[PDB]
């Protein structure tokens, strides 16, 4: 069980497009367990493999307060089920410390493979709909600061670059 390093904006490796997982084997499940331990230790409720510099399409999440409901989505995809949008103040383990409003479709249908490689779908609303979209964006090399004004993003980017220099 390893705690992996989480890349942070503006590390260009966060812009890489993740490649699909072609077989869910024990190597993939071990990575998932390390991604869950990394996410729980952060702590965060969602983590995409791109963020730990593994460019494969795997997202782990656990939206509960007690770390009792882990969820795995491999080769996830979602499709909005409404044009209605909800605004949620998002944060991100790779943009630590910043939380900003992002509007996204309120309800979406996810399709993915589960921890055994079997395909399933799931309708998501609430925080699950926000999280799966945010995490699928990671696999496509997108971050939530990309939705913000360019001057806020630059201000966040400069703040983090400054912190990375001091660290
Ligand atoms: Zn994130």
């Amino acid at each position: 069980m390893a705690i992996l390093n989480i890349l942070e904006f503006p590390d260009p490796r966060l812009r890489t497009i993740a490649k699909p997982v072609e077989v869910v084997d024990d190597a993939v499940r071990q990575l998932i367990d390390d991604m869950f331990e990394t996410m729980y230790e952060a702590p965060g409720i969602g983590l995409a493999a791109t963020q730990v510099n593994v460019h494969k399409r795997i997202v782990v999440m656990d939206l509960s307060e007690d770390k009792s409901e882990p969820r795995v989505f491999i080769n996830p995809e979602f499709e909005p089920l409404t044009e209605e949008m909800d605004q949620y103040q998002e944060g991100c383990l790779s943009v630590p410390g910043f939380y900003e409003n992002v509007d996204r479709p309120q309800k979406v249908r996810i399709k993915a493979l589960d921890r055994d490689g079997n395909p399933f779908e799931e309708v998501a609303e609430g925080l699950l709909a926000v999280c799966i979209q945010h995490e699928c964006d990671h696999l496509n090399g997108k971050l939530f600061v990309d939705y913000l004004s360019t001057l806020k993003r630059d201000r966040i980017r400069k703040k983090l670059e400054k912190q990375h220099r001091q660290q």
